[PDB]
Parts: structure tokens; sequence; C-alpha cells
């Protein structure tokens, strides 16, 4: 049984600016956003999952039930909202973000001490890897 609970620090973030360009994020904000190295704080509580992407620039909080479609407010990212469903696919977590953009979603999984996150839109792929960490810090 896969359990994503933990605190995770960004190690790599590959091709994020092109992913943001495919979302039509303005160039100045793409530059700002790709300098950020947010942590992830995840609590998996039965089928209720909370994924907190944490940085001093901004926190983005996902709070959902696996298998239940919900309205995801991404307006601070790319001025859009999606109808999002997160589901198990073997040992991976699959997210489909239905909306104006084609093929928008992500896939998350664990390898050893690494949290792997692949995000996609319009055929453009960004890959992030985080390392599991144990020193915790307070966030709001
Ligand atoms: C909430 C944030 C820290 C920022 C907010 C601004 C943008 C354009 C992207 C987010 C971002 C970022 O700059 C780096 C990331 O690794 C992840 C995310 C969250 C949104 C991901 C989907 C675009």
């Amino acid at each position: 049984p896969v359990d994503f609970t933990g605190y995770w620090k960004m190690l790599v973030n590959e091709n994020f600016e092109e992913y943001l360009r495919a979302l039509d994020v303005n160039v100045a904000l793409r530059k700002i956003a790709n300098l950020l190295k947010p942590d992830k704080e995840i609590v998996q509580d039965g089928d209720h999952m909370i994924i907190r992407t944490l940085s001093t620039f901004r926190n983005y909080i996902m709070d959902f039930q696996v298998g239940k479609e919900f309205e995801e407010d991404l307006t601070g990212i790319d001025d859009r909202k999606c109808m999002t469903t997160v589901s198990w696919d073997g040992d991976k977590l699959q997210c489909v973000q239905k909306g104006e953009k084609e093929g928008r979603g992500w896939t998350q999984w664990i390898e050893g001490d690494e949290l792997h996150l692949e995000m996609r839109v319009e055929g453009v792929v960004c890959k992030q890897v985080f390392k599991k960490v144990q020193h915790h810090h307070h966030h709001h």
C-alpha cells in the first residue's frame, strides 16, 4: 500500500517554464515561478488526501477525496479552474484536470526516498522529484 504522507523537499524541477508557457502564464511570472523550490507536505488519511505545496511566495493547497471530482481553483496559476479527479492507478496517483486545456493532469508516485511528480498539459511534460525530509517548519 502506497502512502504519500510526509514532508518532501524539491530536488529537481525539469521543463517547468515550458509547462507554464503551455498554460499561457506570462513570461515575468514564469521567471518568478521557476525560481521557487516549494516543499510538499502531504497527509493521506484514508481516501482523503491533502497535498500542500509550500513556499514563502505562495502556498497552493489541494484537499480532495480520491475518486471524487471536485472544482479546482487554479486562477492564481493560469487564470483557470478545472474539474479535477485524482484516482489510484496501481501504485501511482493519477490526476486529470478537465477544463479549457487539453491533456492537463499529473501523476505522482514514490521511488525509495523520492516523491516523483510528472505534470502535463497539451503534450508538454514537466518532471519534479522531491526527497523525503524530517526537519519540519511551521507553515500557515
Ligand atoms: C504556489 C506556487 C509556489 C506557485 C504560484 C505561481 C505559479 C505560476 C506556480 C506555483 C508553483 C511553482 O512556482 C512551483 C512549483 O513547483 C509548484 C507550483 C504550484 C503550481 C504547479 C502547477 C503550475
